[PDB]
């Protein structure tokens, strides 16, 4: 029984795909443990979530996009939640994300990709404590 | 341009209809301005939310049901949000709720009806202050 | 808590709308208690099912249509199943059937209307005994 | 068996609701007989399409909106297409449009209402000749 | 033109995914030849359907689950129906079943996996004769 | 930013999957640049579109099927539109087209496969000029 951190990005709200994305996870039978809505995440919170990408050239545009609209932070719980939800998510690249996945079906840009999902146990614990410090 | 208070009831979670419901409101172009997830709402918030029904026969069952599962409290914003979302919601009674409405399509019980929505400007103001103080 | 008799008509199969129809009833929380697939219903079951229309002008076309493809007979159970599913069904006439109802959304002919549903306690009892003796 | 004129408005494109709308009509069994995509409809076609509203207060905003994005003009054919598709469409006013209708479900503005549909035999004949001469 | 045996398992009825599953097959354009509804399959009928798994450690739980609710037995017919419907079904394992498949989209357990589908010509003939002895 | 040619084939209209197919592309966020409806494409226009398959044994049946009903020609525009829409389309073969793709989900025949999509830059330019000579 694992717990994973998921972010509904600003492009979801702009395109009205919020329920679509959450429904795909809900239908997979994953249970919401914690959920927080942000009218606008603080840039610092974002920079922390993506601290691994600070040296990348897209870092600043990435941070700019993540504060350009509302965000929903969610902790999903279930057996092997981390890897499973990653597979539902789909590849970061629009040239690779398979049809049937969230990105494969709905995302068309490598930056604006609708959804974040922790990629491992270590980073899950880490990202859960960033969005739900309590 | 109004704001209304919406509750996603425990039966929505039990039946995995959370996204479905929020989806029907999202497609009508209403924007979220506040949202909070309750693994279990405090008994007293529920009793105050339904303070008007405190002397009604179903009151106790109504509250028991409201704390029997998680709920989501949501403030929706849009032009004439209150009356419009009430329209989406559908009648409390399964015998009167019209197909195409949330309850008319999905709900089959007068008590377990999936969704709450403020019924007026004044009540919306109270209910909003109850869940987001 | 009632039981009602539902027929999935041949035009549902021709248009691949079988799951769609059964889906709208399933989402309303009604449970199946009996189900039988007919690659071709016997002419006499049809004529008895519609025994009330035997002297009507459309009777022959109605029966011809009912045996022109497969059908599914289903007994649904739920609190007030008869009136509620009738509501989901929608008016026989394409001019009167409301959007959000099965026929109102999907059907476009007074004869080929996709679905049958008992219209009362008494008729439901007969129709159920016709298809599941 | 009638033919009616349908316009898929710019807000359908902006909100990616094009397929959704055309889908609701396709499921009702109406067939396309003519279709044309306009990256930007000519101002004069719009003003003639709405020639009846030329003296109304909203006329200018209505036209500005109609040329602010792409549109799709479609001739639909089916038995009683005009009145039926009008029914699918739903009331112009967000306060009156019923859930289950196109506008009632998706639209939230009296001006930006996603879809146009001829309102009579005579008007359908004019509107059809305007977009497909 | 092949015929294959399909079972809608008890978890479908509990979660109200019956129409969802059948609709995915219907949209693929497969035709129903035979269909039987069981309020509760007899354990023996189940033990026969899974006679190959009698020595497995999950056999008894498997049988217990299969009689815990209603079941729909269906014979679908179409060109290469057996292999095609298997691919729609998706892997038994939730760590493998791909998004876009029935299990990949809706199943989250290796036991409660919503749907059975014959895996070959031999077993199809065999399973069809178990549920439709006529 | 590429442009690709897409054809909604006669089997889509017969089965009422027109909106379904276009919606999958629309949700992927591809923009319609040009669109033409044909009550019946001229056989010659079809023979040109498939001039590469003139020596194949299915050529004539292919052409017969393509004029057996209405067709919608569409130019979609977007980054890498050609390869992406191909992946949404799915393999020509029903034994290969993956679930989650258009053909994988809806097509069950190798001939009647619902949708055409240019396979490269060269053929896109070529097919766009066939259906939209202007
Ligand atoms: O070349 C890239 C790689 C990533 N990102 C953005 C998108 C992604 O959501 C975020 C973090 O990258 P990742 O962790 O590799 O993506 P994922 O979200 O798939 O883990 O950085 C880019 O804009 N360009
Ligand atoms: O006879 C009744 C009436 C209402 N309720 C419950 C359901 C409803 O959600 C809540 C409040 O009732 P309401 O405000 O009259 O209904 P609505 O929620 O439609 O405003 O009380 C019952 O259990 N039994
Ligand atoms: O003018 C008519 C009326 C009815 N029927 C067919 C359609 C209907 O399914 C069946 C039985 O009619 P009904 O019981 O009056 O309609 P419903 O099925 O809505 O109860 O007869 C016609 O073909 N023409
Ligand atoms: O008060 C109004 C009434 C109408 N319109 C626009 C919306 C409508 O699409 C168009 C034509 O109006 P109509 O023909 O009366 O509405 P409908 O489109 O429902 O026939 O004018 C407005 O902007 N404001
Ligand atoms: O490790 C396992 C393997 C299988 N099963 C159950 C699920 C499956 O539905 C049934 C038969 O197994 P299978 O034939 O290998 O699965 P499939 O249904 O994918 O053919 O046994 C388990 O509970 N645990
Ligand atoms: O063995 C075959 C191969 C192809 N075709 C038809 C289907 C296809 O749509 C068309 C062109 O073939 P293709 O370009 O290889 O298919 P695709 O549309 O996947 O590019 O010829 C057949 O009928 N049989
Ligand atoms: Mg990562
Ligand atoms: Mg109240
Ligand atoms: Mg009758
Ligand atoms: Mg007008
Ligand atoms: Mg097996
Ligand atoms: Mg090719």
């Amino acid at each position: 029984l694992q717990r994973t951190l998921v972010l509904i990005k600003p492009d979801a709200f702009e395109r009205s795909l919020v329920a679509e994305i959450m429904g795909r996870i809900e239908k997979k039978n994953f249970k919401i443990v914690s959920m927080k809505f942000w009218s606008k995440a603080p840039r610092n919170l974002i920079e922390q979530h993506y601290k691994e990408h600070s040296e990348q050239s897209y870092f600043n545009d990435l941070c700019d996009f993540m504060v350009s609209g509302p965000i929903i932070s969610i902790v999903y719980e279930g057996t092997d939640a981390i890897s499973k939800i990653r597979r539902l998510q789909g590849n970061t690249n629009p040239l690779a994300s398979a049809p049937g996945t969230i990105r494969g079906d709905l995302a068309n840009d490598i930056g604006e990709n609708l959804i974040h999902a922790s990629d491992s146990e270590d980073s899950a614990v880490d990202e859960i404590s960033i969005w739900f410090p309590e």
